[PDB]
């Protein structure tokens, strides 16, 4: 996999945001994770869905640079959103809520799944230890 430059536009929730990419805007959505709804009616505002949008926005508005990093599969999803491991300052957004207990491990697509054991590993230590989501 390659890393590549990106730049914040604006932070939504906890797994979704809006970022610069090759010099046009769009939305992203982290791959492999699923943080707490806080929009959709359909689920309502969940257990830690706005736990997990202050995490992951306190994260990533202090970080001096921002890296987009595509999986070897499809770049979008249905609703034309980049799918990527995004990292802040060389730290993983998507490992780090998992590992807080702010995100389960969710939606395995293969081939988008490179980094599907590192988050698993790190999902049971977040359980063991009875965070969050898991507490
Ligand atoms: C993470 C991810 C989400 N999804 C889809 C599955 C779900 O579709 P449906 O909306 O049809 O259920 C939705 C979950 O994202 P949200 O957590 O943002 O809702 O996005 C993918 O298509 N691929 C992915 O890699
Ligand atoms: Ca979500």
């Amino acid at each position: 996999l390659h890393k590549e430059p990106a730049t914040l536009i604006k932070a939504i929730d906890g797994d979704t945001c809006k970022l610069m990419y090759k010099g046009q805007p769009m939305t992203f959505r982290l791959l492999l994770v699923d943080t707490p709804e806080t929009k959709h009616p359909k689920k309502g505002v969940e257990k830690y869905g706005p736990e997990a949008s202050a995490f992951t926005k306190k994260m990533v508005e202090n970080a001096k640079k921002i890296e987009v990093e595509f999986d070897k599969g499809q770049r979008t999803d249905k609703y034309g959103r980049g799918l990527a491991y995004i990292y802040a300052d060389g730290k993983m957004v998507n490992e780090a809520l998992v590992r807080q207990g702010l995100a389960k491990v969710a939606y395995v697509y293969k081939p988008n799944n490179t980094h599907e054991q590192h988050l698993r590993k790190s999902e049971a230590q977040a359980k063991k230890e009875k965070l969050n989501i898991w507490s």
